[PDB]
């Protein structure tokens, strides 16, 4: 990804974008009961915690575009992945505006709590108005599509979330490149059925984990994997993608019955952005807040891994590459060992910065004991080994519970953390429940006991 140009929105007829400069995150009733070293992310250049220019830091993720064309390896990767998807019968039909807006089997309704993007965010209009879950009325939307069209600029917001101290001081705040509601609806009509097919088939055929339920899916993963696991992390995956990877993605779409609307992918690739008073153009880079970001990111990861394997190991058998991706996160396997360090080297040539899995200092062997996916480990259940526990580290849970954005959602937030925590075991879980109940707010929460969660889990398969 690379910014081609940046300048004042007024110079080109665009209004300044108003963005709250104060974090909604504040210590919660449990702030001093649990240990945590993360704080709210810098949201403005004035934030006293800064130790470097903010503007420069939040845009440094666009490291450049390393490659220009789709080479032989990428093309072979495209053919093989497109081949797997083919065995799914993904309905190539366009999604009717009703299902696209309010959802259907395999696709959830639009999220009413997220920005509506330009121009609506400059007119004061909000999603609550345009959309109506009860009537499932397309009329208002339609009247807006015809009025403002598509390919509308992406409104860029700084993501309000917890970050390490270092990332606060280096202004490494993440950004939310929000797509207008129009674009989001169009894209969901265009790729609606593709999304659904993926959501309904997490696994090694789609090579996707999007829409999955860890409590059930974790038990299926080991069976799907080949003998030898391999993994690695990406640094700024989304922003590092070069235009060629988008072309490769279109090739895939074209081959499975969507050559029809690959133009949409171009907007993800060559995009127009609005940040505050400034406007800029980005060549490459997957925008964070578009319809299908997670899925197209996963599809591209499937192309990338196949590509690096073909480039590094001529003769490799892709039919035995078993991988599952969720955006940049991935858990992959092959019947034979592979050098992740080697793959990382080939990665640089494709514009990808790959490092040892889970911040390891060096590329070491990936095992079922040390492998993680979605921050979760894999741990066979003591009493029934064939059932696998997705285990989120308590540290992550401790960090999250120490803050709140709305006291009205404390019950839901803590309840959610409990559904993650109990997998760490009864002893740990009860210590967690105990600390929660050491202050008034916690004692008033309705939290599930261990046995209730474990028994429910056992019956869920
Ligand atoms: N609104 C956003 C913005 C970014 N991201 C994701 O967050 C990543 C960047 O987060 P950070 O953890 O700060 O990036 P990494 O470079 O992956 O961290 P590291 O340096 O430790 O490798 C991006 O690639 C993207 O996948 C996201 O999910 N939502
Ligand atoms: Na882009």
């Amino acid at each position: 990804g690379e910014i081609q140009w940046m300048r004042p929105s007024k110079e080109v007829g665009y209004p300044i974008i108003n963005a709250p400069s104060k974090t909604k995150l504040e210590p919660s009733a449990f702030h001093y009961v649990f240990e945590g070293v993360k704080e709210p992310a810098v949201l403005t250049k004035n934030d006293p915690r800064l130790k470097t220019d903010f503007e420069e830091a939040i845009f440094s993720k666009y490291v450049g575009n390393k490659i220009t064309e789709v080479d032989e390896y990428m093309k072979e990767a495209v053919d093989h992945y497109a081949g797997q998807l083919m065995s799914l019968d993904i309905n190539t039909e366009q999604m009717c505006l009703e299902d696209a807006m309010y959802g259907t089997d395999g696709l959830e309704a639009l999220d009413l709590s997220t920005s509506a993007g330009y121009p609506y965010v400059a007119m004061g209009k909000k999603k609550r108005d345009i959309l109506n879950k009860q009537t499932r009325d397309t009329k208002e939307m339609q009247k807006l599509l015809d009025t403002y069209g598509i390919n509308l600029p992406l409104v860029t917001y700084v993501k309000d979330e917890l970050r390490s101290k270092t990332k606060v001081e280096q202004g490494k705040s993440r950004l939310i490149e929000a797509s207008s509601l129009n674009d989001s609806v169009a894209m969901r009509m265009a790729f609606g059925n593709l999304y659904a097919a993926f959501h309904k088939n997490p696994g090694v055929i789609t090579g996707s984990a999007v829409g999955c339920d860890p409590d059930l899916f974790w038990s299926k993963i080991p069976v799907l994997m080949e003998e030898k696991l391999f993994a690695f992390d990406y640094t700024g995956y989304d922003a590092s993608l070069s235009p060629a990877w988008f072309e490769a993605l279109k090739m895939v779409l074209e081959k499975i019955g969507f050559g029809d609307r690959v133009d949409y992918i171009d907007y993800l690739n060559h995009s127009h952005h609005l940040y505050k008073n400034k406007t800029y153009c980005v060549k490459g880079g997957m925008p964070s807040g578009c319809s299908g970001t997670s899925i197209f990111n996963s599809m591209i990861n499937n192309l990338i891994i196949r590509t690096l394997l073909l480039k590094t190991y001529k003769g490799i058998d892709l039919d035995h590459l078993k991988m599952i991706a969720y955006g940049d996160d991935v858990i992959a396997s092959y019947p034979h060992e592979v050098d992740a360090s080697l793959l990382a080297q080939s990665g640089k040539d494709y514009g990808l910065t790959m490092t040892p899995a889970d911040k390891s200092a060096t590329f070491e062997t990936v095992t079922w004991e040390n492998v993680t996916f979605l921050k979760r480990f894999f741990r066979a259940d003591e009493k029934y080994p064939f059932l696998i526990h997705p285990v989120m580290p308590m540290k992550e849970i401790h960090e999250s519970i120490r803050w709140t954005k709305d006291p009205r959602n404390t019950q839901d937030h803590v309840r959610s953390l409990c559904l993650l925590a109990w997998h760490n075991g009864e002893e740990e879980y009860n210590k967690f429940l105990a600390k929660i109940r050491s202050v008034p707010i916690g004692r008033a929460l309705d939290l599930p006991e261990y046995s209730t969660l474990y028994d429910r889990w056992l019956d869920s398969f």
